[PDB]
């Protein structure tokens, strides 16, 4: 088949305000987020299109898995902070890990951490072993490879467990991930006195995100003055817009051109001056 990826992002704060949960976890399949979890509610909740999907995962049991990871992740953050002697400062530890398959064949995986935005430590499953980037990561590298077993386990997760889990979610998610929802396009305009007229083209409610939206002046592609696009996760749809500035006297016709995988033919919307 095609490419599919399973991704997780853990974020921990040494010091956080009351609303703000100290630990936050989120998972994604391709471009969409299918679940979340935070240190406050301590609950693994499905998201977007998966909110209606049942049997894919035991959210109760996963909530326990996260609670575990949390304790561990946060403790690591604790140690690091201790190293730099700033136990009472605001710091962040971010973990990102996952795998991906292409043609039903494992095609990669990763596991990396970021302390305060900087690269901290990263796992190389081909060695297998961790790679330090930050001085403290050396201590952490130490601990994490204390027993020969550890590195083996890590390699296993990425090469075995992760992909396995990806496989199962696919059984419940392929559809969501495979959608070919065409974009609706709308042309709009703005005009302030003493300024060039601005034409805006908006493509929306489409999926996948890959799309081509551009303006043409009498048939010649026009470089946009402003671009912009968004993903609405709970929804599963994208929105991409482009704005051109049309000179005062210009009479050349302006049309918006939208190309997308779900469309057999490019969609063209002219601007009726
Ligand atoms: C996923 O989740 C998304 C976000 O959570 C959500 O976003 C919202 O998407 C809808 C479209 O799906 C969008 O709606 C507006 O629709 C305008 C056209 O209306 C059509 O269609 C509606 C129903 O779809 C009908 O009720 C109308 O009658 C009308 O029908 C058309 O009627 C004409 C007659 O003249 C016929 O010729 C047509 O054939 C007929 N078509 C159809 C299909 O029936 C559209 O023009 C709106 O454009 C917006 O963007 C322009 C440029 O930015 C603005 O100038 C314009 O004012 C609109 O701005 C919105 O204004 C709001 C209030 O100020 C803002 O809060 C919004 O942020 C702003 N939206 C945008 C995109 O800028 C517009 O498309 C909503 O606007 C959009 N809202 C947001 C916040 O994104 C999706 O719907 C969800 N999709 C799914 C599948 O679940
Ligand atoms: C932390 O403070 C101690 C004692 O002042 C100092 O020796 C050490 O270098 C500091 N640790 C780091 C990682 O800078
Ligand atoms: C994906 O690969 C696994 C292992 O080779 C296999 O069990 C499964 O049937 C494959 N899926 C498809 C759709 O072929």
């Amino acid at each position: 088949d095609g490419r599919y990826s399973l991704t997780y992002i853990y974020t921990g704060l040494s010091k956080h305000v009351e609303d703000v949960p100290a630990f936050q976890a989120l998972g994604s399949l391709n471009d969409l987020q299918f679940f979340r979890y935070n240190s406050k509610d301590r609950k693994s909740q499905p998201m977007g299109l998966w909110r209606q999907v049942e049997g894919m995962e035991d959210w109760k049991q996963d909530s326990q898995l996260q609670k575990a990871r949390e304790d561990i992740f946060m403790e690591t953050l604790k140690d690091i902070v201790e190293y730099y002697n700033d136990s009472n400062g605001s710091h962040v530890l971010q973990g990102r890990f996952g795998c991906e398959i292409e043609n039903n064949r494992s095609s990669g995986a990763f596991w990396k951490y970021y302390y305060d935005g900087k690269d901290y430590i990263e796992f190389n499953k081909e060695i297998p072993a961790w790679v330090p980037f930050d001085p403290a990561a050396q201590i952490t590298k130490q601990k994490w490879e204390a027993e020969p077993v550890y590195v083996q386990r890590a390699k296993a997760y990425l090469e075995e467990e992760c992909p396995a889990t990806l496989r199962k979610y696919l059984k419940y998610s392929k559809n969501i991930l495979d959608r070919q929802d065409p974009p609706s396009v709308v042309v709009t305009s703005h005009q302030a006195p003493g300024e060039k007229k601005k034409l805006k083209c908006l493509a929306y409610d489409f999926y996948p995100g890959k799309i081509d939206v551009h303006w043409t002046r009498a048939g010649e592609v026009q470089e946009p003055e402003l671009r912009g696009d968004v993903l609405h996760n709970g929804n599963g749809t994208y929105q991409s817009w482009v704005v051109v500035a049309v000179p005062p006297q210009d009479t050349a016709p302006y049309s918006c051109h939208v190309q997308h995988s779900s469309l057999a033919q490019p969609l063209v919307v002219p601007w009726e001056a």
